């Protein structure tokens, strides 16, 4: 364990629970603790700026859109598995959600270090994410569902 | 890319696809392709014995049971998480199967190699995974609902 970041539903605006993050020899850990989420398949990413406030764009308002774009270090400027390098470094793995709504399993991203993660932004997102631009962008994650920064 | 492991439903005996398997600097991917699967989270490991045969334990059968235990090369005799190292090598994450009961979402095993997973067998489990022998013994696994064997 070290950190924890509460994450909150942006549409709602009310808390979800947290979510723990450890780092060990094989990366960083992201043990959830989350409730009330449409079960299934969530994509899951850290993004660049440290706020979940809502962004605009073109005259639409775009919910937890201050977070910008997927933590891309190396400017890669691709969304791809967390295993793969030409990619952004903050594609995790997607985050599953049971029938009762609730998010439990763990996951793991072998190319992220905790230190780095400081003052970036949790994401969960309405779609999945099949780690590629293709045949929708960013994985097809959509809407950004929850959010939180990390402290 | 690497390996194609045939996988079959160990009730019925039909096939129920394919896991692709390879090799990259972060460790073992798992890239499922199956289908008919109870929608849900489900216990993923890798076994010892490489046959989905069904074995027998004090009268009762039990499918898939000539795979043996999980994959423990070290000995570690205790079930935990893909990322720790004083449990069973064999500990992959859960797989996620969607409510159209099919499993696409890859999965990675930092601390697994190709080379030392041929001859043994692939088992998916009827329960989820929650990484511990406990409150239920192999993470709650359960049943082996699907199998198959590492050529
Ligand atoms: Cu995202
Ligand atoms: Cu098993
Ligand atoms: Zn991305
Ligand atoms: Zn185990």
């Amino acid at each position: 364990q070290d950190l924890t970041v509460k994450m909150t539903d942006l549409q709602t605006g009310k808390p979800v629970g947290t979510i723990e993050l450890s780092q060990n020899k094989y990366g960083v850990v992201f043990i959830p603790e989350l409730a009330d989420l449409t079960p299934g398949i969530h994509g899951f990413h850290i993004h660049q700026n440290g706020s979940c406030a809502s962004s605009e764009k073109d005259g639409k308002v775009v919910l937890g859109g201050a977070a910008g774009g997927h933590y891309d270090p190396e400017h890669t400027n691709k969304h791809g598995f967390p295993w793969t390098d030409d990619n952004h470094k903050g594609d995790l793995p997607a985050l599953f959600v049971s029938a009762n709504g609730l998010a439990t399993n763990p996951v793991l991203a072998p190319r992220l270090t905790l230190k780095e993660l400081k003052g970036h932004a949790i994401m969960i997102h309405a779609g999945g994410d099949n780690h590629s631009d293709m045949p929708k962008a960013l994985g097809g994650g959509g809407a950004r569902v929850a959010c939180g920064v990390i402290q």
